[PDB]
DNA sequence: CAGTAG
DNA sequence: CGGCCTTACTG
DNA sequence: GCCG
């Protein structure tokens, strides 16, 4: 458990401020700093003590000091008054920092303003209409029901189709921001020509209420379980050939920061990691390299010279 | 392509 | 100094 | 932001 909440709680505000304003790299710096402070072992108390920590340098250590000596972060007192609004706006699925800034420059300050006067993409309109629902994390139990709803509908076409809920669900979280379902078939071919039909079925069943993104093997949409007391939830589905199962599973289980770190490691070792496969002899890109055999997730860690980590231990 | 997202 | 993951979808 |  986090031993420096008195520190992170302050930094998160600043990290979020930079994020919504578009300074993504700086925000990344803060995010990683925060992840460190959190996954630490004992409440930090010294400057030199902070600096040592990977992900914390002079400037960050200085800020962690001001927090422990004054219990305050003067920087927080100078956050632009546009931030709360930029955050409100970018919390609409489909709208990022650029759109939020544009809307802000156009004079908009509330979702009422967005609704009545802003230009909205099809995705943003859907994000807006489910604004409150998409900000909520659902109980794990509900995520199971959604997974089962997809698996059932899928297996109705081919009982052999393998369906696994990945993301935060597979990492064992108590609550889930959405549901991520990976679909493949051990026969290495039956997975083809199903996606479309699956969506139609789920749609005719009234389960899928809106689509956000629909690609060849990737679907991002909105669903809602039957009955009263149900809210709309985000649902992501990916269909992959069995030969890419391990890497697809690894990718879709995350976390995002874990994936980025793992991919970064692969890069330093002349390799390349994607949801498709782990490649070696990659000429940085410029050279495709060779695809390494990875039957299971453990193989990927092995080939990268890493101790296997259970899904629950992949927060970053 | 830029923006957004997983 | 300059990357900070990689691929995919939208329009 | 941090780090090589
Ligand atoms: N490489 C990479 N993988 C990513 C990224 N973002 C997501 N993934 C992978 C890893 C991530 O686990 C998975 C699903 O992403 P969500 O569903 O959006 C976030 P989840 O972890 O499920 O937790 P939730 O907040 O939903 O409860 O896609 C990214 O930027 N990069
Ligand atoms: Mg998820
Ligand atoms: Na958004
Ligand atoms: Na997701
Ligand atoms: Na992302």
């Amino acid at each position: 458990t986090n031993h420096n909440l008195h520190i992170t709680e302050k930094l998160e505000v600043l990290a979020k401020a930079y994020s919504v304003q578009g300074d993504k790299w700086r925000a990344l710096g803060y995010a990683k700093a925060i992840n460190a402070l959190k996954s630490f072992h004992k409440p930090v108390t010294s400057y030199q003590e902070a600096c040592s920590i990977p992900g914390i340098g002079k400037r960050m250590a200085e800020k962690i000091i001001e927090i422990l000596e004054s219990g305050h972060l003067r920087k927080l007192d100078h956050i632009s008054e546009s931030v709360p609004v930029l955050e409100l706006f970018s919390n609409i699925w489909g709208a990022g920092t650029k759109t939020a800034q544009m809307w802000y420059q156009q004079g908009f300050r509330s979702l009422e303003d967005i609704r009545s006067q802003a230009s909205l993409t099809t995705q943003q309109a859907i994000g807006l209409k489910h604004y409150s629902d998409f900000l909520e994390r659902m109980p794990r139990e509900e995520a199971t029901e959604i997974e089962q709803t997809v698996q059932k509908a899928a297996q109705a076409f081919n009982s052999g189709l393998l369906c696994v809920a990945c993301g935060s669900y597979r990492r064992g979280k108590a609550t889930c921001g959405d549901v991520d379902v990976l679909i493949t078939h051990p026969d290495g071919r039956s997975h083809r020509g199903i996606f479309s039909r699956l969506l139609d079925s789920l749609r005719q069943e009234g389960f899928l209420t809106d689509d956000l993104v629909k690609g060849e093997t990737k679907y991002l949409g909105v669903c809602r379980l039957p009955g009263p007391g149900r809210r709309h939830r985000r649902l992501d589905i990916i269909v992959v050939p069995y030969s890419e199962f391990a890497c697809a599973l690894l990718y879709f289980t995350g976390s995002a920061h874990f994936n980025r770190s793992m991919r970064a490691l692969a890069k330093t070792k002349g390799m390349s990691l994607s949801e498709h496969a782990l490649s070696t002899a990659v000429v940085r890109k410029v050279g495709p390299g060779r695809v390494l055999p990875t039957p299971t997730e453990k193989d990927v860690f092995r080939l990268l010279g890493l101790p296997y980590r259970e899904p629950a231990e992949r927060d970053w």
